[PDB]
């Protein structure tokens, strides 16, 4: 193995290195280039990679950050993240029209809610702050156009009805307002926050994404169906952002009702998504070939965020960083391959390299996943999420309620 991770100091090295072969799939600081994407759309024959998992690479290098005091990358991060805002400040830059998803947004939502979270520098005075970004994404998030009576509520996966898929009612759409809500409630103490958040969970839970027996995350269902032809595909990063929120819920709220829920989410995680102790893909993992762009990220999701529901759910250390570290040992085991002797592939429950391209992209996602992996190794060592009680970020109440906003014409 090339990587080594049984000290701090070895975690450290590790990551930083990490951090270079990931920003190497990165061109977006370079002349001519479009800061806050990797190389894409595919639709476009420009690389591999959707909007979205740029706005997911910049919440990575938030983290690394945060994780290790590296601040090498802070400047490109934080003109990938101000590039991608569009022009009412909530990241639904029209270019990108195609790539409107609630989950697409979401995630960039959510990497600006961790810029807050981490005390990430500002933005210049006259650039949106990342409070503010957090708060526009679930306001236009929150916006009765986006809550019809269909299914008895629910966000749809799509923001515009004639994009492919707004007839899907899915977790991951669902799953990251969710999230944003408990995350935007712990940060300002603003309980409109958390009442949403509380309405959309119980929503997963009635509509029976959350199985109620086991507490496996399906994955969606269709409006036409009254969402009852639920996709049972059980992809990592669903789960695991319903336990992130959860999480967020139960140290806000102290209430019992969401420790329950962040113990029986974990429980399901943990018989789900482990084997053995190493975080598995098991909707398309177990043959090579079949994982898409998308889900070569999931399990790095996974590390972050269960690493910093030990931190906001203590109780829950114990059963989380253990697995962690077994997970993180079999990243790191794989990442031997050629032509550098360190690079990163995805099957990491095999223990063998595996080239990205059986995956038919450049490898940015298993990258990624690894980085997270070996930088949330150090979450004993960093600051919890910060609220407005010690953060540096500002909001706006106003946030994603311009007059030339898109709800504004939908
Ligand atoms: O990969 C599982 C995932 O597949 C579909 O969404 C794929 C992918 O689309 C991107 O554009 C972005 O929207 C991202 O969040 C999403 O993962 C969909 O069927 C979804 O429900 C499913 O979880
Ligand atoms: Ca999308
Ligand atoms: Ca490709």
């Amino acid at each position: 193995q090339y990587y080594k991770i049984d000290t701090k100091e070895e975690i450290l090295e590790s990551a930083r290195t990490l951090a270079y072969d990931m920003m190497l799939f990165y061109k977006g600081n370079q002349s001519g280039e479009i800061p806050g994407i990797l190389p894409g759309p595919p639709t476009e024959h420009k690389g591999d990679y959707y909007w979205w998992e740029g706005g997911a690479m910049m919440g990575t290098y938030v983290d690394y950050w945060h994780l290790t005091g590296d601040p090498s990358y802070n400047h490109v991060i934080m003109e990938g993240m101000l590039h991608q805002v569009g022009p009412n400040a909530d990241y639904q830059p029209p270019n990108h029209t195609a790539s409107l998803g609630n989950d697409d947004q979401g995630f960039w939502g959510m990497s600006a809610m961790l810029a807050a979270e981490n005390k990430f520098p500002n933005p210049p005075d006259d650039k949106p702050q990342w409070l503010a970004l957090a708060q526009a994404v679930w306001t236009t998030q929150a916006s009765p156009e986006r809550h019809d009576g269909t299914c008895n509520g629910g966000l749809r996966w799509q923001i515009p009805p004639t994009n492919a898929g707004y007839n899907y009612k899915n977790t991951i759409a669902n799953a990251c307002f969710f999230d944003l809500g408990a995350r935007l409630a712990r940060y300002t103490k603003n309980n409109t926050y958390a009442e949403w958040a509380e309405k959309i969970f119980d929503w997963l839970y009635a509509v029976g994404y959350i199985d109620h027996e086991t507490w496996a995350v399906y994955d969606g269902g269709h409006v036409e169906h009254n969402c009852t032809d639920i996709n049972r595909a059980q992809f990592s990063y669903n789960a695991a952002l319903l336990l992130h929120g959860a999480a967020f819920m139960w140290n806000y709220t102290e209430d019992q009702k969401w420790k329950d829920r962040v113990d029986n989410l974990l429980t399901g995680i943990l018989r789900d998504f482990f084997k053995d102790g190493v975080v598995f893909e098991i909707p398309c993992e177990g043959r090579q070939g079949a994982c898409t762009a998308d889900m070569l990220t999931f399990k790095g999701y996974v590390h972050r965020w269960m690493a910093v529901v030990t931190q906001i759910a203590p109780h829950t250390k114990d059963r989380i960083l253990p697995v962690l570290r077994t997970s993180a040992e079999a990243a790191v085991k794989q990442c031997v391959g050629p032509p550098t002797g360190r690079r990163c592939g995805f099957y990491w429950k095999s223990g063998k390299f595996v080239d990205p391209s059986v995956d038919h992209t450049s490898g940015a996602g298993e990258a990624m996943s690894v980085l997270a992996a070996v930088s949330s190794l150090l979450i004993e060592y960093a600051e919890p999420p910060a609220t407005n009680e010690t953060g540096i970020s500002r909001g706006d109440p106003n946030a994603g309620m311009r007059s030339r906003g898109a709800a504004q014409h939908f």
